[PDB]
Protein backbone atom coordinates (compact mmCIF):
# COMPACT_ATOMS: atom_id res chain seq x y z
CA UNK A 1 0.00 0.00 0.00
CA UNK A 2 0.88 3.99 0.18
CA UNK A 3 3.49 5.16 2.22
CA UNK A 4 2.26 8.11 4.61
CA UNK A 5 2.81 11.32 4.02
CA UNK A 6 6.16 13.17 2.41
CA UNK A 7 8.28 15.91 4.63
CA UNK A 8 6.82 19.99 4.38
CA UNK A 9 7.31 21.75 1.16
CA UNK A 10 10.08 24.49 0.85
CA UNK A 11 9.27 27.61 2.91
CA UNK A 12 7.86 30.67 0.44
CA UNK A 13 10.46 32.62 -1.58
CA UNK A 14 10.71 36.69 0.37
CA UNK A 15 9.00 38.96 -1.46
CA UNK A 16 9.55 41.70 -3.68
CA UNK A 17 11.30 45.28 -1.62
CA UNK A 18 8.76 47.71 -1.00
CA UNK A 19 8.23 50.95 -3.07
CA UNK A 20 10.57 54.11 -2.31
CA UNK A 21 8.88 56.58 0.52
CA UNK A 22 7.22 59.35 -1.04
CA UNK A 23 8.89 62.97 -0.75
CA UNK A 24 8.72 64.02 2.72
CA UNK A 25 6.33 67.18 3.64
CA UNK A 26 7.56 70.87 2.11
CA UNK A 27 9.51 73.17 4.25
CA UNK A 28 7.56 75.58 6.09
CA UNK A 29 6.93 78.74 4.91
CA UNK A 30 9.24 81.49 4.70
CA UNK B 1 3.90 -3.80 1.84
CA UNK B 2 4.24 -0.06 2.96
CA UNK B 3 6.07 1.91 0.45
CA UNK B 4 7.99 4.78 2.03
CA UNK B 5 7.36 8.25 2.92
CA UNK B 6 5.84 10.27 0.35
CA UNK B 7 7.92 13.55 -1.16
CA UNK B 8 8.09 17.07 0.00
CA UNK B 9 4.77 19.02 -0.23
CA UNK B 10 4.32 22.10 -2.80
CA UNK B 11 6.29 24.73 -1.19
CA UNK B 12 5.18 27.96 0.15
CA UNK B 13 3.84 31.03 -1.99
CA UNK B 14 5.84 33.83 -2.13
CA UNK B 15 5.79 36.68 0.57
CA UNK B 16 3.79 40.24 -0.60
CA UNK B 17 6.07 43.23 -1.19
CA UNK B 18 7.52 44.75 1.60
CA UNK B 19 5.78 48.12 3.08
CA UNK B 20 6.47 51.88 1.26
CA UNK B 21 9.33 53.17 2.90
CA UNK B 22 8.76 55.92 5.39
CA UNK B 23 8.42 59.68 4.15
CA UNK B 24 11.56 61.53 3.75
CA UNK B 25 12.31 64.39 5.80
CA UNK B 26 10.72 68.05 5.79
CA UNK B 27 12.29 69.78 3.49
CA UNK B 28 13.98 73.37 4.72
CA UNK B 29 12.17 76.25 6.28
CA UNK B 30 11.58 78.68 3.24
CA UNK C 1 3.15 3.72 -3.01
CA UNK C 2 5.56 5.94 -1.94
CA UNK C 3 2.75 8.11 0.07
CA UNK C 4 1.35 11.42 -0.42
CA UNK C 5 3.42 14.52 -0.78
CA UNK C 6 3.93 16.56 2.63
CA UNK C 7 1.74 19.42 3.87
CA UNK C 8 2.82 22.84 2.45
CA UNK C 9 5.51 25.01 2.91
CA UNK C 10 5.87 27.78 5.14
CA UNK C 11 4.30 31.29 3.30
CA UNK C 12 7.19 33.33 2.23
CA UNK C 13 8.75 36.34 4.62
CA UNK C 14 7.10 39.42 3.21
CA UNK C 15 9.92 41.51 1.41
CA UNK C 16 12.51 44.00 2.51
CA UNK C 17 10.76 47.47 4.25
CA UNK C 18 10.85 50.14 0.94
CA UNK C 19 13.93 52.65 1.41
CA UNK C 20 13.60 56.14 2.62
CA UNK C 21 11.83 58.36 0.47
CA UNK C 22 13.50 61.80 -0.98
CA UNK C 23 13.70 65.22 1.35
CA UNK C 24 10.55 67.44 0.80
CA UNK C 25 11.34 70.28 -0.80
CA UNK C 26 12.02 73.89 0.32
CA UNK C 27 9.22 76.04 1.83
CA UNK C 28 8.01 78.80 0.47
CA UNK C 29 9.72 82.14 0.47
CA UNK C 30 6.96 83.80 1.36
Amino acid sequence: PPGPPGPPGFPGMKGHRGFDGPPGPPGPPG
